[PDB]
């Protein structure tokens, strides 16, 4: 079975890592770069490697090799911070730079603490390099599981194309 590269991408504090828990256990907390988790979407199966970037965006020495290779990348900000959201350009930027034809997909996280604004994405890039987007909360897990499972069907549904 494939195994598909996703990275997550955003400034530091947006939830990378928070969704990164949640995908290797439903657990929220106020160890290893990459995990792998096996999905079936219909006929295929397919094994999604998920990557965090260890908080090396903080310091902004995201090496050129976490990029390399990546057959999706998750651009997550904060809903209730608008900086988070206009900074993705320079991490879009990175991607296409290092992995052009790589499918993008949006979150919005912290969507407990948002009631700010970012209600339109207002085409972010155009081309339709943005492939969904997505809105989760990893305090209380909401639209999580669905949002990898909408990604693992999407990825598997174009590499079959
Ligand atoms: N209310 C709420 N808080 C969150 C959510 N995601 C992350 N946080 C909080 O944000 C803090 C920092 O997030 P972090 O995992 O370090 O994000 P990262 O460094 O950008 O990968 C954590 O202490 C969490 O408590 C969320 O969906 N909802
Ligand atoms: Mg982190
Ligand atoms: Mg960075
Ligand atoms: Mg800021």
């Amino acid at each position: 079975t494939p195994v598909l590269k996703v990275i997550l991408c955003g400034e530091y504090g947006v939830g990378k890592s928070s969704l990164f828990r949640r995908f290797i256990n439903n657990t929220f907390v106020p160890g290893l770069d990459h995990f792998e988790k096996l999905y079936q979407v219909a006929d295929k199966d397919v094994k999604l490697q998920l990557w965090d970037t260890g908080g090396m965006e903080r310091i902004a020495s995201v090496t050129s090799s976490y990029y390399k290779f990546a057959e999706a990348a998750i651009l997550v900000f904060s809903l209730d911070n608008a900086s988070s959201f206009h900074i993705l350009s320079q991490h879009l930027l990175e991607i296409v730079s290092y992995a052009e034809n790589a499918k993008i997909f949006l979150c919005g996280n912290k969507s407990d603490l948002e009631g700010d604004a970012d209600i339109e994405t207002f085409c972010e890039q155009c081309h339709n390099l943005v492939n969904s987007t997505y809105k989760t909360s990893c305090k209380t897990g909401k639209g999580i599981e669905e949002m990898f499972a909408d990604i693992a069907l999407q990825r598997v549904e174009a590499n079959r194309s």
